[PDB]
Protein backbone atom coordinates (compact mmCIF):
# COMPACT_ATOMS: atom_id res chain seq x y z
CA UNK A 1 0.00 0.00 0.00
CA UNK A 2 2.86 2.40 0.83
CA UNK A 3 4.65 3.20 -2.44
CA UNK A 4 7.09 5.92 -3.46
CA UNK A 5 4.58 7.52 -5.85
CA UNK A 6 2.35 8.39 -2.88
CA UNK A 7 5.01 9.96 -0.62
CA UNK A 8 5.55 13.72 -0.58
CA UNK A 9 9.20 14.62 0.00
CA UNK A 10 9.08 17.49 2.51
CA UNK A 11 12.55 18.07 3.96
CA UNK A 12 16.07 16.74 3.47
CA UNK A 13 17.39 15.60 6.86
CA UNK A 14 20.56 13.87 5.67
CA UNK A 15 23.12 13.75 2.86
CA UNK A 16 26.22 11.65 2.31
CA UNK A 17 28.02 9.28 0.00
CA UNK A 18 25.08 6.92 0.62
CA UNK A 19 22.58 9.30 -0.97
CA UNK A 20 20.00 11.36 0.92
CA UNK A 21 17.51 10.92 3.74
CA UNK A 22 14.19 12.73 3.49
CA UNK A 23 11.29 13.38 5.78
CA UNK A 24 8.25 12.44 3.71
CA UNK A 25 4.50 12.73 4.18
CA UNK A 26 2.47 9.59 3.47
CA UNK A 27 -1.22 10.19 4.22
CA UNK A 28 -0.30 13.00 6.61
CA UNK A 29 1.97 10.78 8.71
CA UNK A 30 5.72 11.40 8.63
CA UNK A 31 7.90 8.73 7.03
CA UNK A 32 11.65 8.45 6.56
CA UNK A 33 12.93 7.88 3.02
CA UNK A 34 16.53 7.02 2.13
CA UNK A 35 17.19 7.64 -1.56
CA UNK A 36 20.34 5.68 -2.38
CA UNK A 37 23.16 7.13 -4.43
CA UNK A 38 24.24 5.30 -7.56
CA UNK A 39 27.49 4.27 -5.88
CA UNK A 40 25.58 2.68 -2.96
CA UNK A 41 23.04 0.63 -4.92
CA UNK A 42 24.38 -2.64 -3.51
CA UNK A 43 23.50 -1.50 0.03
CA UNK A 44 19.90 -0.98 -1.10
CA UNK A 45 19.77 -4.54 -2.44
CA UNK A 46 21.17 -5.90 0.83
CA UNK A 47 18.75 -3.91 3.01
CA UNK A 48 15.84 -4.87 0.76
CA UNK A 49 16.82 -8.51 1.25
CA UNK A 50 17.04 -8.25 5.06
CA UNK A 51 13.81 -6.28 5.46
CA UNK A 52 11.74 -8.18 2.88
CA UNK A 53 13.11 -11.73 2.71
CA UNK A 54 14.54 -12.13 6.22
CA UNK A 55 11.66 -9.96 7.49
CA UNK A 56 13.80 -8.20 10.09
CA UNK A 57 11.61 -6.57 12.75
CA UNK A 58 12.41 -5.60 16.36
CA UNK A 59 11.54 -2.64 18.57
CA UNK A 60 15.24 -1.67 18.71
CA UNK A 61 15.70 -1.96 14.92
CA UNK A 62 14.57 0.87 12.64
CA UNK A 63 11.02 0.06 11.57
CA UNK A 64 10.87 -0.93 7.91
CA UNK A 65 7.83 0.14 5.85
CA UNK A 66 8.58 -0.74 2.22
CA UNK A 67 11.18 -1.03 -0.51
CA UNK A 68 10.40 0.70 -3.78
CA UNK A 69 11.88 1.94 -7.04
CA UNK A 70 10.80 5.22 -8.62
CA UNK A 71 11.82 6.62 -12.00
CA UNK A 72 12.36 10.37 -11.78
CA UNK A 73 14.53 12.77 -13.78
CA UNK A 74 15.24 10.08 -16.40
CA UNK A 75 16.88 7.91 -13.72
CA UNK A 76 15.69 5.15 -11.39
CA UNK A 77 15.96 5.79 -7.65
CA UNK A 78 16.10 3.01 -5.05
CA UNK A 79 14.03 3.95 -1.98
CA UNK A 80 13.98 2.49 1.53
CA UNK A 81 10.93 3.75 3.44
CA UNK A 82 10.98 3.50 7.25
CA UNK A 83 9.34 4.89 10.37
CA UNK A 84 10.20 8.52 11.15
CA UNK A 85 11.55 9.42 14.60
CA UNK A 86 11.10 13.08 15.53
CA UNK A 87 14.06 12.99 17.95
CA UNK A 88 16.46 12.10 15.12
CA UNK A 89 19.77 10.30 15.13
CA UNK A 90 21.62 9.59 18.35
CA UNK A 91 24.48 11.62 16.85
CA UNK A 92 22.41 14.79 16.52
CA UNK A 93 20.47 14.09 19.72
CA UNK A 94 23.50 13.89 22.01
CA UNK A 95 24.63 17.28 20.73
CA UNK A 96 21.35 18.93 21.76
CA UNK A 97 20.86 17.62 25.32
CA UNK A 98 22.55 15.99 28.30
CA UNK A 99 21.37 12.85 30.07
CA UNK A 100 20.57 11.74 33.59
CA UNK A 101 21.39 8.23 34.78
CA UNK A 102 18.09 6.65 33.79
CA UNK A 103 18.13 8.13 30.29
CA UNK A 104 21.76 7.16 29.73
CA UNK A 105 21.16 3.53 30.65
CA UNK A 106 17.87 3.30 28.75
CA UNK A 107 19.74 4.40 25.61
CA UNK A 108 22.69 2.02 25.80
CA UNK A 109 20.60 -0.96 26.91
CA UNK A 110 18.18 -0.44 24.03
CA UNK A 111 21.13 -0.49 21.60
CA UNK A 112 22.51 -3.65 23.25
CA UNK A 113 19.08 -5.23 22.95
CA UNK A 114 18.97 -4.28 19.28
CA UNK A 115 22.42 -5.73 18.64
CA UNK A 116 21.71 -8.93 20.57
CA UNK A 117 18.61 -9.41 18.40
CA UNK A 118 20.75 -9.21 15.26
CA UNK A 119 23.54 -11.50 16.50
CA UNK A 120 21.34 -14.30 17.86
CA UNK A 121 19.94 -16.85 15.41
CA UNK A 122 16.37 -18.09 15.89
CA UNK A 123 16.18 -21.73 14.88
CA UNK A 124 13.45 -23.73 13.17
CA UNK A 125 11.06 -23.29 10.27
CA UNK A 126 11.53 -19.82 8.76
CA UNK A 127 14.00 -18.99 11.53
CA UNK A 128 16.00 -15.80 11.46
CA UNK A 129 19.76 -16.15 10.84
CA UNK A 130 22.45 -14.56 12.95
CA UNK A 131 23.24 -11.09 11.60
CA UNK A 132 26.27 -8.84 12.06
CA UNK A 133 25.77 -5.14 11.32
CA UNK A 134 29.33 -3.96 10.40
CA UNK A 135 28.64 -0.19 10.36
CA UNK A 136 27.30 0.52 13.84
CA UNK A 137 27.75 4.19 14.79
CA UNK A 138 25.82 7.01 16.41
CA UNK A 139 24.60 8.29 13.04
CA UNK A 140 23.12 4.83 12.34
CA UNK A 141 21.08 4.94 15.58
CA UNK A 142 17.79 6.79 16.07
CA UNK A 143 16.11 7.98 19.28
CA UNK A 144 12.47 7.05 19.79
CA UNK A 145 9.85 8.96 21.77
CA UNK A 146 10.01 6.46 24.64
CA UNK A 147 13.70 7.24 25.20
CA UNK A 148 14.94 3.99 23.65
CA UNK A 149 16.91 3.80 20.41
CA UNK A 150 16.88 1.59 17.33
CA UNK A 151 19.64 0.46 14.96
CA UNK A 152 19.47 1.34 11.26
CA UNK A 153 21.44 0.79 8.04
CA UNK A 154 21.73 -2.94 7.23
CA UNK A 155 23.60 -2.31 3.97
CA UNK A 156 26.66 -4.29 5.10
CA UNK A 157 24.86 -7.01 7.06
CA UNK A 158 26.47 -10.46 7.15
CA UNK A 159 24.37 -13.52 7.96
CA UNK A 160 25.10 -16.99 9.30
CA UNK A 161 23.13 -20.17 10.03
CA UNK A 162 24.52 -22.67 12.53
CA UNK A 163 22.69 -25.60 10.91
CA UNK A 164 24.12 -25.35 7.38
CA UNK A 165 27.13 -23.39 8.68
CA UNK A 166 26.43 -21.12 5.69
CA UNK A 167 28.11 -17.71 5.83
CA UNK A 168 26.56 -15.02 3.60
CA UNK A 169 28.80 -11.94 3.33
CA UNK A 170 26.96 -10.54 0.31
CA UNK A 171 28.71 -8.59 -2.43
CA UNK A 172 29.19 -4.94 -1.53
CA UNK A 173 32.23 -2.76 -2.33
CA UNK A 174 31.11 -0.50 0.54
CA UNK A 175 33.50 -0.31 3.49
CA UNK A 176 32.47 0.52 7.04
CA UNK A 177 32.98 3.94 8.56
CA UNK A 178 36.73 4.27 9.06
CA UNK A 179 36.42 6.19 12.35
CA UNK A 180 34.71 3.16 13.94
CA UNK A 181 36.85 0.46 12.32
CA UNK A 182 38.14 -2.24 14.65
CA UNK A 183 41.90 -2.92 14.80
CA UNK A 184 41.71 -6.34 13.15
CA UNK A 185 40.09 -4.56 10.19
CA UNK A 186 42.64 -1.74 10.02
CA UNK A 187 45.57 -4.19 9.97
CA UNK A 188 43.78 -6.87 7.92
CA UNK A 189 44.13 -9.79 10.33
CA UNK A 190 40.36 -10.25 10.62
CA UNK A 191 39.24 -13.77 9.67
CA UNK A 192 36.76 -13.04 6.89
CA UNK A 193 35.33 -16.58 6.61
CA UNK A 194 34.44 -16.80 10.31
CA UNK A 195 31.11 -15.31 11.34
CA UNK A 196 32.24 -14.53 14.89
CA UNK A 197 34.75 -12.07 13.40
CA UNK A 198 31.97 -9.76 12.21
CA UNK A 199 30.14 -9.90 15.54
CA UNK A 200 33.32 -8.87 17.34
CA UNK A 201 33.59 -5.90 14.98
CA UNK A 202 30.11 -4.81 16.07
CA UNK A 203 31.17 -5.01 19.73
CA UNK A 204 34.17 -2.74 19.14
CA UNK A 205 31.91 -0.18 17.46
CA UNK A 206 29.30 -0.56 20.20
CA UNK A 207 31.96 0.21 22.80
CA UNK A 208 32.63 3.48 20.99
CA UNK A 209 28.94 4.44 20.92
CA UNK A 210 28.69 3.69 24.64
CA UNK A 211 31.62 6.08 25.12
CA UNK A 212 29.80 8.75 23.09
CA UNK A 213 26.66 8.38 25.21
CA UNK A 214 28.27 8.15 28.65
CA UNK A 215 30.18 11.41 28.10
CA UNK A 216 26.80 13.18 28.02
CA UNK A 217 25.59 11.77 31.35
CA UNK A 218 25.76 14.40 34.08
CA UNK A 219 27.42 13.46 37.36
CA UNK A 220 27.99 15.87 40.26
CA UNK A 221 27.29 18.84 38.01
CA UNK A 222 29.89 17.80 35.41
CA UNK A 223 29.47 16.58 31.83
CA UNK A 224 31.64 16.28 28.72
CA UNK A 225 30.75 18.00 25.46
CA UNK A 226 29.68 15.66 22.72
CA UNK A 227 32.67 14.42 20.76
CA UNK A 228 33.03 11.61 18.20
CA UNK A 229 35.47 8.77 18.91
CA UNK A 230 39.13 9.71 18.47
CA UNK A 231 38.21 13.37 17.95
CA UNK A 232 41.59 14.38 19.38
CA UNK A 233 43.94 12.20 17.28
CA UNK A 234 42.32 12.10 13.81
CA UNK A 235 40.88 14.73 11.47
CA UNK A 236 37.40 14.81 9.97
CA UNK A 237 36.79 12.08 7.39
CA UNK A 238 39.81 10.19 8.78
CA UNK A 239 41.91 8.13 6.40
CA UNK A 240 42.60 4.43 6.74
CA UNK A 241 46.23 5.19 7.61
CA UNK A 242 45.13 7.72 10.23
CA UNK A 243 43.02 5.13 12.05
CA UNK A 244 45.64 2.38 12.00
CA UNK A 245 48.25 4.73 13.50
CA UNK A 246 45.93 5.60 16.40
CA UNK A 247 44.16 2.29 16.99
CA UNK A 248 46.86 -0.22 15.96
CA UNK A 249 50.30 1.40 16.11
CA UNK A 250 49.76 3.51 19.23
CA UNK A 251 47.17 1.10 20.69
CA UNK A 252 45.11 4.14 21.68
CA UNK A 253 41.54 4.09 22.99
CA UNK A 254 38.96 6.72 23.98
CA UNK A 255 40.03 8.35 27.24
CA UNK A 256 37.97 7.84 30.40
CA UNK A 257 37.31 11.20 32.12
CA UNK A 258 38.46 11.15 35.72
CA UNK A 259 35.08 12.46 36.89
CA UNK A 260 33.58 9.10 35.87
CA UNK A 261 35.28 7.49 38.87
CA UNK A 262 33.08 9.57 41.20
CA UNK A 263 29.88 7.98 39.82
CA UNK A 264 29.05 4.27 40.21
CA UNK A 265 27.15 4.08 36.91
CA UNK A 266 29.88 5.68 34.81
CA UNK A 267 32.56 3.61 36.56
CA UNK A 268 30.75 0.40 35.59
CA UNK A 269 30.18 1.73 32.07
CA UNK A 270 33.87 2.63 31.85
CA UNK A 271 34.72 -1.00 32.62
CA UNK A 272 32.10 -2.27 30.15
CA UNK A 273 33.40 0.08 27.45
CA UNK A 274 37.00 -1.09 27.75
CA UNK A 275 35.96 -4.76 27.59
CA UNK A 276 34.74 -4.05 24.06
CA UNK A 277 38.09 -2.59 23.02
CA UNK A 278 40.57 -5.46 23.40
CA UNK A 279 43.06 -5.66 20.56
CA UNK A 280 42.47 -9.43 20.79
CA UNK A 281 39.03 -9.69 19.14
CA UNK A 282 38.13 -12.89 21.01
CA UNK A 283 38.55 -11.23 24.43
CA UNK A 284 35.68 -8.78 23.82
CA UNK A 285 32.32 -9.32 25.52
CA UNK A 286 29.40 -10.69 23.52
CA UNK A 287 26.29 -8.67 22.76
CA UNK A 288 24.18 -10.82 25.09
CA UNK A 289 26.73 -10.33 27.88
CA UNK A 290 26.69 -6.57 27.36
CA UNK A 291 22.89 -6.61 27.47
CA UNK A 292 22.90 -8.65 30.69
CA UNK A 293 25.41 -6.33 32.36
CA UNK A 294 23.52 -3.21 31.29
CA UNK A 295 20.34 -4.72 32.71
CA UNK A 296 22.00 -4.97 36.15
CA UNK A 297 23.78 -1.60 36.25
CA UNK A 298 21.76 1.21 37.86
C1 LIG B 1 15.36 7.03 10.21
C2 LIG B 1 16.23 8.25 10.01
C3 LIG B 1 17.47 8.16 9.33
C4 LIG B 1 18.04 6.98 8.85
C5 LIG B 1 19.28 6.65 9.41
C6 LIG B 1 19.97 5.50 9.01
C7 LIG B 1 19.42 4.68 8.04
C8 LIG B 1 18.16 5.00 7.47
N1 LIG B 1 17.65 4.15 6.51
C9 LIG B 1 16.47 4.40 5.91
C10 LIG B 1 15.74 5.53 6.27
C11 LIG B 1 16.23 6.41 7.23
C12 LIG B 1 17.48 6.13 7.85
C13 LIG B 1 18.26 9.29 9.18
C14 LIG B 1 17.83 10.52 9.64
C15 LIG B 1 16.58 10.63 10.31
N2 LIG B 1 16.18 11.94 10.78
C16 LIG B 1 14.92 12.11 11.45
N3 LIG B 1 14.08 10.98 11.66
C17 LIG B 1 14.46 9.72 11.21
O1 LIG B 1 13.69 8.80 11.42
C18 LIG B 1 15.78 9.53 10.49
Amino acid sequence: RTVARDITLLECVGKGRYGEVWRGSWQGENVAVKIFSSRDEKSWFRETELYNTVMLRHENILGFIASDMTSRHSSTQLWLITHYHEMGSLYDYLQLTTLDTVSCLRIVLSIASGLAHLHIEIFGTQGKPAIAHRDLKSKNILVKKNGQCCIADLGLAVMHSQSTNQLDVGNNPRVGTKRYMAPEVLDETIQVDCFDSYKRVDIWAFGLVLWEVARRMVSNGIVEDYKPPFYDVVPNDPSFEDMRKVVCVDQQRPNIPNRWFSDPTLTSLAKLMKECWYQNPSARLTALRIKKTLTKID
